[PDB]
């Protein structure tokens, strides 16, 4: 125990010894506060550093997550005093400072947790890295935005939470054996868009040295939301009676319970928002005035062009059937959507400067692209899933890749593709999409990087165990060498994205192993690029 007390600039903290699923010893620190508790009058406000402490802080147990509806346990969970992070490593006394990997969870900016029931360190700590996971505020508690500069709620509090945790890691990880000059930032889905947000915002300039963006991007339309009087609409739904005064709505929201906020924050959309494909009112937003910390001062599309992260190496990727995640959302209407004659026309991004007739012609190309020799139906969904994969995830990952080939003058960009398809170990697909579905859903790769409550020790001769080894090796090799070429890819030449990039290669990770191939989605994504004839691809 005493060996596991670490003195930090804020005070001492006490960790625990742990045993992985595979019998490997490692050390854990959980619930280290990186911010002042955002409670009372500090609710919705940008975070600030915490007060020092002198007594040894007990960090031996998993802390509470931020407030959200936890779909796994089907109840609101969390605490407002949740701005904390966790540290994992085989030992906190390595012979030499170790590369550091900092994970930002997904969950649509409305849910998520750093708990080890989803993001366990067991597979990553087999390598010589320090793993950091962290909580950041989600929902309206994390993404409220008020227009008045006097109200003190400029927006993006959850991104700024992430920023403060990243600053804490830079300033303190050396006390735990981590190398603060060798930090990899990585994250999936909304966490992947979050990673990219840090690489494009001066607010997080040089907090880390390289990044891994997984199945989410600031280029995704769902990574940004407009402001349309959400605080008043939210306070109304909870029970507020006044109207027409945003600061009065903020006051009501600050006296409302956290549970009432979580319970109503997803009930605010009108018909205009459902057509535009908006995920939530409470998401990253362009901030209406400049604060002490201004995370998103302008269009993220414009921020990406001059991103400080254009100078750092980036790995980016996704799965082969990302769009499987759309099926549970639309399952009851699916017989009617698959038969709707606007099915394909309605997938042309609505914001593009295209006439109805231009859109109808593109819709016909989309139909020939995804359904050349058959018609959509509940028993013929592959083309529909592929369309969804491209619309929601892969076209905007691809736009990021092309932006990298144009704007990253010297840094390297590597692309991966994950299509491992296990009958039992693709936990997200099995437990959240369909028990009978095959393919590689959005979030299936997480099962091969992090242990979770469903994971059991795997027989080391299985494809599933080999897929863990491959994914952990690629990710940790990138964190250690800024190059994901490793022993698992020894016989191949995994090349970075070339300046001529509109075609580029990826490392394709499948049941059989690894291979370097042209992006399989290249021909599909050529059509999507063509929609931007009157707009800017990047």
């Amino acid at each position: 125990n005493s060996e596991l007390i670490v003195s930090t600039g804020y005070g001492p903290v006490q960790g625990t010894a742990r045993t992985s699923l595979y019998g490997t010893g490692y050390v854990s620190f959980q619930g280290i506060p990186y911010a002042k508790p955002p409670v009372g009058e500090l609710r919705f406000k940008d975070p600030t550093p915490p007060e020092n402490w002198t007594q040894v802080l007990d960090c031996t147990e998993q802390c509470d997550p931020c407030f959200h509806f936890d779909r796994r346990v089907n109840k609101i969970v969390g605490s407002e005093d949740s701005l904390r992070l966790n540290i994992f490593s085989k030992t906190i006394k390595p012979t030499k400072p170790l590369p550091v990997m900092v994970y930002i969870y997904g969950g649509g900016f409305v849910e998520g947790t750093s708990g080890t029931e989803l993001y366990g360190p067991d597979y990553l700590i087999e390598k010589d890295i320090v793993l950091v996971t962290l909580n950041y505020r989600v929902g309206a508690l994390g993404f409220l935005c008020c227009q008045s500069p006097t109200a003190g709620v400029p927006g993006n509090a959850g991104l700024k939470d992430q920023r403060l945790a990243l600053r804490w890691v830079r300033d303190n990880i050396a006390s735990f054996g981590g190398d603060p000059s060798a930090i990899t930032l990585f994250g999936h889905s909304a966490g992947g868009a979050s990673v990219q947000y840090h690489t494009i915002a001066d607010a997080s300039k040089n907090l880390f040295q390289r990044a891994i963006i997984m199945s989410g991007s600031t280029m995704c339309s769902w990574a940004l939301t407009p402001q349309r009087n959400w605080p008043e609409k939210l306070a109304k739904a909870i029970g507020w009676q006044g109207e027409g005064d945003e600061e009065a709505a903020l006051q009501y929201l600050r006296q409302a319970s956290p549970e009432s906020i979580v319970d109503h924050q997803e009930k605010l959309f009108g018909p205009q928002e459902i057509q535009e494909g908006l995920l939530s009112p409470f998401a990253p937003t362009i901030e209406p005035y400049e604060s002490e910390v201004c995370f998103i001062p302008r269009s993220p599309f414009e921020m990406s062009r001059t991103a400080w992260g254009n100078s750092i190496d980036i790995m980016i990727g996704g799965t082969s059937e990302e769009g499987l995640i759309l099926l549970p959302k639309v399952k009851p209407q699916l017989p009617s959507m698959l038969q709707d004659p606007r099915l394909f026309v309605g997938n042309v991004p609505f914001h593009l400067k295209l006439s109805l007739e231009q859109r109808m012609a593109f819709g016909e190309q989309l139909k020939q692209l995804y359904y050349p020799d058959s018609n959509p139906s509940i028993d013929n969904l592959d083309g529909f899933v592929n369309m969804a994969s491209d619309r929601i995830f892969w076209h905007d990952l691809h736009r990021t890749i092309l932006a990298r080939a144009n704007y990253a003058c010297t840094a390297k960009t590597f692309v991966y593709r994950f299509c491992v398809d296990s009958p039992f170990f693709n936990h997200y697909r099995i437990h959240m999409v369909d028990p009978n579905a095959r393919g590689t859903s959005h979030a299936d790769e997480i099962s091969y990087l992090f242990s979770n409550i469903f994971a059991k020790p795997l027989d080391k001769s299985t494809l599933e165990y080999r897929a863990i080894q491959h994914l952990v090796d690629i990710f940790t090799s990138f964190a250690t060498n800024s190059d994901p070429n490793c022993d698992s890819t020894a016989s191949l030449s995994w090349t970075a994205v070339p300046k001529t990039a509109p075609p580029y290669n990826c490392l394709n990770i499948s049941n059989d192993g690894v291979e370097v191939v042209e992006l399989p989605e290249s021909r599909r994504l050529q059509l999507w690029d063509s929609f931007y004839v009157n707009d800017a691809l990047f």
